[PDB]
């Protein structure tokens, strides 16, 4: 009706509300928002932070009001991120920002959704995830013959790298190639890190202690600028401008044309690269881990696999439309393990309002994805995995309901890879699963509790078993 402020519980004056988001926000601010709302206010230091629950609520911001709500606060922790220039996570949200946006949109299309040249059957994406399948299943395979027992990410994240570093940078690596393993698999904690609520962005001197947790994420920051660096430049030293190999060169041809410093645009790809092999990564860790802990579920998956397709031939991504089940599982992996909880911290660009609640321009705001896949108002026991919710009693997925899982994010600053992540993760699944069943022996600890971060990792678990089927 009128115009009020946001509610929110007291907070002390110096720290604000610090200690009660703890190790886990996303669980205390959901509890909070129970209290308060979709729309609440706290205070991280002296920096007061927006929160916005609810699935109406977000959309109304995120899309309904997007234009009010594409910005990124000027963290520190972001400051470090691709020489301060990333177009993620910069501060800039005006054309400069949409321009670069729409080069990885078109660079991302061009390379994963594309037609592959060689092949007349698939397409970019489905020809590099199924070559690394193949490895992926092979290199399993050695593991059992020799320790019998194996941690899953330490294999799997070389393969997820491999397709991202195949679009972006015409390249794949062995599951033992030094380079690679230093830079996606040593001490990296950049989700942990640039999680919402670090302490570290609205504490000023957490910044020049002694910070191990800091100087590991400036250091890992370095490595991969310097990874980029070199494979611009072996890709400039073999570039010709009619023979666009992947999404450097595309990049590279653009800075030809040519606002946008040459910078600017190049490291672009970075950002892909780097969401890329993390996010799916997770992705299909969590999925692992659930088809471990849940048995009944990877039966069930395997049945329409042999009902749907059968074992004479591969799966395809012309089969995800007809694998029901799949869908449900995957939905239900992101839905349970919510390893997105928040989106990357948002921004108010200009003084507005959302639900009668004043907002300042320049104030910074939290999402709660979290909140959003566990309310109790959506789901009927949202701490149970159970795929069948998102099934009709037809055994159709049910597109209202998988529509509220959310975890890619709305409006403006919604995820460019979303398609790529889809069907990447089913692919792998799908070629997996059909061949290979995944078990972990009873008696051995499997900590399923989520490791808080801008993507939530498990704890490593390296007593992963893998079998052929009859
Ligand atoms: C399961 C996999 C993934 C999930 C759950 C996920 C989720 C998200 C979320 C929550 C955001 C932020 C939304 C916001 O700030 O409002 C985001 C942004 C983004 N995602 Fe994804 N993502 C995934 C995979 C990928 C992949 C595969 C790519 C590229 C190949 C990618 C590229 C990006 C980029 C570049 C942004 C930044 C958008 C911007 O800053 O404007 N992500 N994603
Ligand atoms: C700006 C970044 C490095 C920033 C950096 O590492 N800053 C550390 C502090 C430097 C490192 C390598 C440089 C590219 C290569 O040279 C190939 C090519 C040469 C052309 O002539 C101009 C275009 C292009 C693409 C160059 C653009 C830009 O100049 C790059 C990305
Ligand atoms: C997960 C959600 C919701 C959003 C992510 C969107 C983007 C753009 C992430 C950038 O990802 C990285 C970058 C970027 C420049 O440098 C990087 C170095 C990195 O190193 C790592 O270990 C893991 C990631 C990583």
């Amino acid at each position: 009706k009128g115009l009020k402020n946001p509610p929110g519980p007291w907070g002390w004056p110096l720290i604000g509300h610090m200690l009660t988001l703890g190790k886990n926000p996303h669980l205390a601010l959901s509890r909070m928002s129970q209290q308060y709302g979709d729309v609440l206010q706290i205070r991280i230091g002296s920096t007061p932070v927006v929160v916005l629950s609810g699935l109406d609520t977000i959309r109304q911001a995120l899309v309904r009001q997007g234009d009010d709500f594409k910005g990124r606060p000027d963290l520190y922790t972001f400051t470090l991120i691709s020489n301060g220039q990333s177009m993620s996570f910069s501060p800039d949200s005006g054309p400069v920002w949409a321009a670069r946006r729409r080069l990885a949109q078109n660079g991302l299309k061009s390379f994963s959704i594309a037609s592959d040249p060689a092949s007349s059957t698939s397409c970019y994406l489905e020809e590099h995830v199924s070559k690394e399948a193949e490895v992926l299943i092979s290199t399993l395979q050695e593991l059992m013959a020799g320790p019998g027992h194996f941690n899953p990410y330490r294999y799997v994240v070389v393969s997820v790298t491999n397709v991202i570093c195949a679009i972006c940078f015409g390249r794949r690596y062995d599951h033992n190639h030094q380079e690679l393993l230093s830079l996606v698999n040593l001490n990296n904690n950049f989700g942990e890190v640039v999680g919402s609520g670090n302490p570290a962005d609205f504490i000023p001197i957490l910044r020049y202690l002694p910070n191990p947790s800091l100087n590991a994420f400036k250091d890992l920051n370095e490595k991969f600028y310097s990874f980029m660096q070199k494979m611009v430049k072996e890709h400039y030293k073999t570039f010709e401008k009619g023979h666009i190999r992947d999404i450097t060169d595309s990049l590279i041809e653009h800075c030809q044309e040519k606002q946008l410093s040459d910078e600017k645009i190049i490291n672009i790809v970075l950002d892909l690269f780097g969401a890329g092999f993390d996010t799916v990564t997770t992705a299909i860790s969590w999925s692992l881990m659930y088809l471990v802990m849940n048995p009944r579920v990877q039966r069930k998956i395997q049945e329409e696999l042999d009902t749907v397709i059968g074992r004479s031939r591969r799966p395809r991504l012309s089969d995800r439309s007809h694998l029901p089940y799949m869908e449900a599982f995957i939905l239900e992996t992101f839905r349970h393990s919510s390893f997105v909880p928040f989106t990357i911290p948002h921004s108010t660009t200009r003084d507005t309002s959302l639900k009668g609640f004043y907002i300042p321009k320049g104030r910074c705001v939290f999402v709660n994805q979290w909140q959003i896949n566990h309310d109790q108002k959506l789901w009927v026991n949202p701490s149970e995995f159970l795929p069948e919710r998102f099934l009709t009693p037809d055994g159709a997925i049910d597109k209202v309901l998988s529509e509220k899982v959310i975890i890619f994010g709305m409006g403006k600053r919604k995820c460019i890879g979303e398609t790529i992540a889809r069907w990447e993760v089913f692919l792998f699944l799908a070629i997996l699963l059909q061949r290979v069943e995944f078990s972990v022996p009873l008696g051995v600890k499997v900590d399923m509790t989520p490791i808080y971060g801008l993507t939530m990792k498990h704890a490593c678990c390296e007593h992963f078993q893998m079998q052929l089927r009859s």
